[PDB]
């Protein structure tokens, strides 16, 4: 059996968006999914498959159980809840992490062996309790990471210079938030790295290297306060990483891997250029940052850590 | 200047299903999103640009005004209101009416010379408003018509054979509704007629054809009835038309071309296999529909004469 | 593991255009190339590997031993020998099928478990032999059937109505000569029935389907007499089958299928509307085609055994 | 008109396979194909077109005469002639020369008004020739480059480290050859530079990248050596072109530009980083390269200059 089967959890704005892409791009022959909103989950299995005639790919697409986790290729993540009247941020967060928990159990307990992709956030945490709960090896739970705060970054680099995203070439470390790493020392363009078109070039200013950083990190702002929600983003990007894991493709990619002292940290997941392949995620790409950014990767990754002892089980 | 540029004129389900479909697909070059409300626009325009990176293809997206229609390859009509509980479905199509038409009035002044895709509904009817109104030939103006009920009616039989919905071929005529035509008599599956499979293989009977027919008459009722609304059908379907006209495929599509005796009929746009090239609609292709099957046909274009006939501007 | 692995066996223009073809429309993960010329094997992926950094996807492309088989999901055949003086053309068809025979042997020698997809011709014969010394299911071995023929028919059509080849549906029934069948009873364009252009439409007539047919029959001869050779066409054909073979598409081609009764035929492959997915060809579609078609479509299978016979092997 | 016209002059191995990469990824939707041997180039036209029916594109295809060239958004060329017996290299590139130029002049007088891209070697010479020829401003007139032995170049680095080639960012500047400059300065993977490999990580040595240069330098003979030609690389390396021009990607491509100060070289068409619009060629991105790297790169460009001045017009 060649046939592609992906498994999404979770039908909101996440899980529906991540399908379409999917399917317009043509990338998986099987999409189940699945949502405690069994009727809203059929909604959109209906909607989803209604104009496959006019796609350029033949894809199945259909609400399910977890039973069609047992010969699933990978599982992808998205399923959680709204911020309640009555509850701490914390609070939220202990409830998508049991939420995550259960479902993780659920999938396993129907004899999964395939790959898990987090992007439910918060993604570092909840990526490391799919490791705890699944009992599967660190590489083949592979979160979102920094894949939308990347393709954000080379988006406004684009724009500033005028040039394909899909030729900027760098990327944004730790975890998604005000202490995400924009490493500039490793971004280039046509291999004119950024700080040569600062120092040599005088293309760029510092100023607009900071301007820039901030647009990435107010990104999801922006765009909540003018439409209530993001998704489209993250849709691409995800889809992006089931691409590379299916095909093997052992491509590039900032996701969420399980660190063992590159970077100078350890025992988490976070945010760094990895190489993705059909195993998951097969290793990290050290990249050698400035001091500067280095220590804004290590306070990243103390709030992470902070966090996840708050939700973390033993 | 190779570069097309394509204009969605409203940021909703639809117009930004449609937006993500080309996007991910990788159509046209750039897409202009317009809507009264600007800021709803930006903000799906930002959602919309941020993946870029991980794409197949580098697409410009960005909000605007109707300026930009005039060097516009074609505009992408999805603009209106819905059914709210105050109303009626005749004081509905009335007020749709008169926002495509202030619309349209918009981009015509802009200078725009290029195609009209209608996608809004009541379709049909607006089709034909927006040719009265822009004074273009009526093959410059093109309506979605069928192609949503026929990817639908392709669904249907794909999972009814177990087969591959691109590999049905066959069309649902006239006005979407309990009046449109499932052209039976012209639908075939890897070259055996849909009547053949019936009248000599016996693998279907009668009645499935009549039940195949009514979900795809039910389809929006059963999707709205779980998720709300509909619109990743239509997004793929608008999307396979854009692709159609941007390519000169002279390919044939179910959408609202307008009749000058074919089938019948005269003076209204409706649903019918057509060929699409880089001038909008080229042809109809005259189907010897059974009498029975132009009974109904007929049935259908009256009922879109009756209502069109109290919107129509001259 | 998801990597699509498919090998393909002779290294010749269509091979190579296959691969390329493969390649540029990013169908498999892995591709080997095997070839009794080692060395033109290994120049062919050399040349086809070296643009992957400029293509749509990243496609691994090496040659190698039938060792690669093992774990292959497809293997393409597409090796033979061309005519030699003094030989038979007959003769070479014997050649060929034992030539493509051995290569079958050592394919299920390597521990091959996968699908077969038959190119070089005679398609329908050496779709037969493969089926033989393999020794796997017929719908496990499918041959290119009349593909091409299908392909360069819509072609046809779409010249003569100046519509998208790919709104052309209609086929070309038995085996690729002089017998191959023009289905027009069963082609479509827009949903209507050729004849219905004709009779009702007067768009066109009986003399335009005569020439179309034999322009397709003519075909191979055309373009012969002027670039020596045919390959870009057979390439796109096998990548089509080979797409929804990977991708379980349960699409509808006229690939070299086991007839049991099918058409009015039994025991040999031969191009016919089927069903395919990643098992290979599903179930056949058998068309009410017209008397006269059925005719002719007897008179092509009936000289396909006749060959059949003086190089079959004596068991399955 | 939305539709894109592209004619490619000459139907040898490099001509139909660049077609056939085309049709198959799906660019442009008309494909003219001229040859002084007609027949051959209706041969071609024939068997392109043929699988259509199953391709992921439309694409229409027919053998022409240069009036189709009027309306074409694109003319590619491939025509020219290879090596014989006494024959100097000299030689070839002067006949090639005399026909590139004629090619040029038919183009021209039947009013196109578009873009050129010039695959026939020698390519930067070539292209320069067409430039002057044509009389079209230098932006669109744009050579193949360096991007075939950049794709190798990729190609060698992604089978060395085991990842994806497209995941690997660096170039090959100058005129192919011995004298092409392989800038592991500015080559990176996954963000990490080349040097960062070798220098911190220690996982490549200094040899490693001396080999693979060589690979990269010696890509074409070793293909020759087994196969007789090259073509599936360079039809590759041609569509990714075209296909950035026709969609106005601003990709960056090292394509033959003009170089007018960069890299300290003036007046002369060569492989560098450029920005690719539909306009053809916008910019050159100047990378402050190694001064080991900027002689080898003027010993490159020196030798272009020498063979140019000899049919330069
Ligand atoms: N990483 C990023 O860049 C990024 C960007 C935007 C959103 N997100 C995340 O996407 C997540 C999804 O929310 P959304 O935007 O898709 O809208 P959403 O909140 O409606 O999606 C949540 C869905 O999960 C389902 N669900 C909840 N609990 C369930 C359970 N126990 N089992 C099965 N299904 C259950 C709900 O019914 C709901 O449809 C959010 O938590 C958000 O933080 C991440
Ligand atoms: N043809 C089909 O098959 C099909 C299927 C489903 C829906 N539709 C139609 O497509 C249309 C899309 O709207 P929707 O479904 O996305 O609901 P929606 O509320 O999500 O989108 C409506 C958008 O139209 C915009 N708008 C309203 N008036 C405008 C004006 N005067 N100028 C500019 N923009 C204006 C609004 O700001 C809003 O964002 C609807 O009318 C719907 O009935 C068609
Ligand atoms: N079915 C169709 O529609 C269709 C159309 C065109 C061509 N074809 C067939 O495709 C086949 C391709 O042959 P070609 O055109 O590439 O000629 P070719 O000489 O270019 O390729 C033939 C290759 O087979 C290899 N070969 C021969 N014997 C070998 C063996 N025992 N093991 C491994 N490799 C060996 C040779 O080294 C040679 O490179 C032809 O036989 C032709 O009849 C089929
Ligand atoms: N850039 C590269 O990667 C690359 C690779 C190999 C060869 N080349 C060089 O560029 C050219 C590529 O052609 P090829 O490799 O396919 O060899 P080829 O013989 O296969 O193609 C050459 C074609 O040019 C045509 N031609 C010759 N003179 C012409 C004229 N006056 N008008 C129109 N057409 C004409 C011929 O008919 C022939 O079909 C060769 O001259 C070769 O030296 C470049
Ligand atoms: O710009 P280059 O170096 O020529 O390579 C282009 C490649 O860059 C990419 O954007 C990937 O770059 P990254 O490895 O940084 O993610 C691909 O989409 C594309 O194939
Ligand atoms: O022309 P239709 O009926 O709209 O369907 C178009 C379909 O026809 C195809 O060309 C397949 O035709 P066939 O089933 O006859 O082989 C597909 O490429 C495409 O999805």
């Amino acid at each position: 059996k060649t046939s592609r089967k992906v498994v999404i959890v979770g039908t909101g704005f996440v899980g529906t968006s991540i399908a379409y892409a999917m399917i317009n791009q043509g990338v998986a022959n099987e999409l189940v999914l699945i949502d405690v909103n069994q009727e809203k989950a059929e909604g959109e299995a209906l909607d989803l498959l209604d104009g496959m005639a006019w796609g350029e790919k033949n894809v199945s697409v259909w609400s399910g159980t977890y039973e069609e986790c047992q010969d699933a290729n990978l599982v992808i993540l998205t399923a959680g809840v709204n911020q309640k009247p009555g509850q701490t941020r914390l609070d939220l967060v202990k409830t998508n992490a049991t939420i995550t928990r259960q479902i993780v159990k659920e999938v396993m307990a129907s004899g999964f062996d395939g790959i898990f992709v987090v992007a439910s956030n918060p993604v570092d945490i909840l990526t490391y309790l799919t490791w705890q709960e699944s009992g599967l090896p660190a590489s083949r739970v592979v979160g979102t990471g920094t894949t939308l705060d990347t393709t954000r970054f080379r988006k406004e680099i684009a724009l500033k210079l005028a040039v394909d995203p899909r030729s900027v070439h760098g990327y944004i470390l730790g975890e998604h938030g005000d202490s995400e790493v924009a490493a500039w020392s490793h971004t280039t363009v046509g291999g004119k790295p950024i700080m040569e078109y600062v120092e040599k070039d005088h293309r760029l200013e510092e100023n607009d290297l900071t301007v820039l950083a901030d647009k990435v990190k107010n990104a999801a702002y922006e765009i909540i306060d003018r439409k209530k929600a993001t998704y489209y983003g993250i849709g691409m990007s995800t889809t992006r990483i089931v691409k590379a894991i299916l095909n093997n493709e052992q491509a590039v990619l900032p996701v969420s891997a399980y660190l063992n002292g590159e970077y100078g940290e350890e025992d988490i997941f976070t945010g760094v250029p990895s190489i993705v392949d059909e195993n998951g995620v097969r290793e990290i790409i050290d990249l050698s940052i400035t001091p500067q950014e280095k220590a804004m990767f290590h306070q990243s990754v103390s709030e992470l850590k902070a966090v996840l002892d708050t939700v973390r089980l033993e």
